[PDB]
C-alpha cells in the first residue's frame, strides 16, 4: 500500500518521479503493470518494458 | 526467464524499449529493481519509481 523512500532519487526522464529520502509514496494502479529492464533477443535492443504486454515463453 | 511480446509497443521516453508483437525478450537484472507508478503523499507529484529505493511503511 504505502511505502517510504530510503534514498534520494533524481528524475532522468519525463515520466519518472523525483523524491527525497523519507517521502511517503503510494502505488498507483495502471494498465501497463510494473516495468522491467529487458533485452530483445529479436532486435538486440534493450530498455524498460511494461510487464502486462508480455507473457512467459 | 524469457518472455514473448503480446502487443506492439512504441517508446515514449529515451529509456523504454520499442517492440513488436512476437519478439522474444529476456529480463535484465539491475540494481534499481522493477519500476512502479507511484504518487507522493509528501509532494503530490506522480511518476515511476525504482522499487529498490523504497520500503513498506
Amino acid at each position: 500500500m504505502t511505502f517510504v523512500a530510503l534514498y534520494d532519487y533524481e528524475s532522468r526522464t519525463e515520466t519518472d518521479l523525483s523524491f527525497k529520502k523519507g517521502e511517503r509514496l503510494q502505488i498507483v494502479n495502471n494498465t501497463e503493470g510494473d516495468w522491467w529492464l529487458a533485452h530483445s533477443l529479436t532486435t538486440g535492443e534493450t530498455g524498460y518494458i511494461p510487464s502486462n504486454y508480455v507473457a512467459p515463453s
